[PDB]
């Protein structure tokens, strides 16, 4: 039932978190977690998929999951989106792309004559043992967040 297995260190990777604490995935047991990556702080899409998710927080509460936003951007970065946005789930900092190398989120493409690396905006649903149980990959943003809250309530 696990769409994709993560290295068990992953679980313990010290998260940096908006608001100056850190968290594990491992002190999420006990309840379901949307983790949410996102390629940059602040932008259209970006925004909009924060926004999204912050409108439905009651709707997750309510299956007493938790929500975790991702981007390799700034504590400070990822304060400043927080304010200005009212989000109320925290973002992690993933300045050394640990979590999101953990997830497989990190993606090239052949542009500019090159190979650039970047964060593929994806989605998985943690189950409350730690099990990933969907997975979404290269993510539109528009109906995202409603189809994961979909998505967790069949799970759940
Ligand atoms: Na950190
Ligand atoms: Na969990």
């Amino acid at each position: 039932d696990a769409v994709l297995e993560l290295p068990a260190a992953t679980f313990d990777l010290p998260l940096s978190l908006s608001g100056g604490t850190q968290t594990t995935l491992r002190a999420h047991a006990g309840h379901w977690l949307v983790i949410y990556f996102y390629p940059k702080d602040s932008t259209p899409g970006c925004t909009t998929e924060g926004l999204d998710f912050n409108a439905l927080l009651p709707e997750f509460d309510k299956a007493g999951a938790k929500i975790l936003g991702v981007s390799r951007d700034s504590v400070k970065s990822h304060d400043n989106f927080c304010a200005k946005q009212g989000f109320a789930f925290p973002l992690v900092s993933d300045g050394d792309e640990a979590l999101c190398r953990a997830f497989d989120v990190i993606k090239e493409k052949n542009m500019y004559g090159k190979q650039v690396l970047g964060i593929e905006r994806s989605t998985f649903l943690l189950s409350p043992e730690g099990q990933v149980v969907q997975a979404w990959r290269k993510v539109k943003v528009a109906g995202h967040a409603d189809a994961v809250l979909a998505a967790l309530k069949a799970h759940a």
